[PDB]
């Protein structure tokens, strides 16, 4: 089912939205954290976005979803240009 299948996005974006929390924190308090990170982080977000991609939908929630995504990312973007 639809609903099942956003929800297991969602834990999935919320594991991702403490790490990119966490990197920030890193970031703040002077550690130099590798490009791999931000990266994989990115690359994270878009798998989850192709996931609510092939969900045919429980609209509401995955279109909110894409929402969520689409700010964490732009969250990494900001941390890795921090640190270019």
């Amino acid at each position: 089912l639809a609903i099942a299948a956003v929800n297991a996005v969602t834990g999935e974006v919320d594991k991702l939205s403490d790490r990119v929390v966490a990197l920030e924190v890193a970031v703040n308090g002077g550690t130099q954290v590798a490009v791999r990170e931000f990266d994989m982080a990115a690359e994270l977000l878009m798998r989850q976005l192709l996931k609510l991609d092939g969900i045919e939908a429980a609209k509401v929630q995955r279109k909110a979803e894409v929402r969520r995504i689409q700010n964490l990312q732009e969250a990494v973007d900001k941390l890795k240009a921090r640190c270019s």
